[PDB]
């Protein structure tokens, strides 16, 4: 085998956002921010917020996230690039990716490409925070 | 000449790790994992992680790897056996080996023996992924 979750750099996600799709295959993507208590202060524009603490405790919440991702994929070309992140993408981001992975059948996983955003929202804001076109709800004072 | 870079079987590397030195000349060795995005899910214990993408982009990072390898070679007996690998060892592992090779001057090269791990971490995982004594951070869910 090879692996079914990989890292994605903020610079790549940013390019995809600028271009409207992944660059090479022109595939759709969807950011999933899994922060709970530290979500405030900014998030990536157009991402979905499903706190990992709830996804892990609430099976219907995980089902909803999976449904929503599969539905979006059915509407687009190729595989849907799902990008999980939390604050650092060290614990919650990767755990949430694996929680979704475990819930995907073979047919469903082949419809997706699963990513963790390297560095989390912390790294994202450091270069992209101020740009309201890619970052929603940025509170620069929260980062002093 | 004969060649400066060759493939090494993962069975041989595992033996070197158990015994603590190479088989014929009892030389030291150092694993260099050059995966970037697909590093997630496990790696060889005690290896160093220098993504090929960064090694190519940032001469200072390449200079760091070289300086670190040469300082370790100074700390041991005989040539240091440097084992590069990536996921499949078809492209990045060999290109990384060649980047280092090109940076090494005459005497530096004499102090090293360069290897690429046949089959990459993909092959390693299939046989040793479960063995926590030789594999660190393994995430079986990623290899389904
Ligand atoms: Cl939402
Ligand atoms: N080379």
């Amino acid at each position: 085998s090879i692996t079914n979750v990989k890292y994605l750099d903020p610079t790549e996600l940013h390019r995809w956002m600028q271009e409207g799709h992944t660059t090479t295959l022109r595939e759709p993507f969807q950011v999933v921010d899994v922060r709970g208590s530290d979500y405030m202060g900014g998030h990536i524009k157009d991402g979905w917020h499903y706190a990992y603490s709830r996804l892990k405790q609430d099976p219907e919440y995980l089902r909803e996230l999976k449904h929503r991702l599969l539905e979006k994929q059915a509407d687009g070309r190729g595989a849907l690039n799902v990008i999980f992140h939390c604050m650092l993408s060290q614990q919650r981001g990767p755990s949430a990716a694996m929680l979704l992975l475990r819930s995907l059948d073979t047919a469903e996983l082949s419809r997706c490409r699963l990513w963790v955003l390297r560095g989390g929202f912390s790294r994202w804001q450091s270069v992209y925070g101020d740009d309201e076109s890619v970052t929603a709800g940025y509170l620069p004072d929260l980062w002093r």
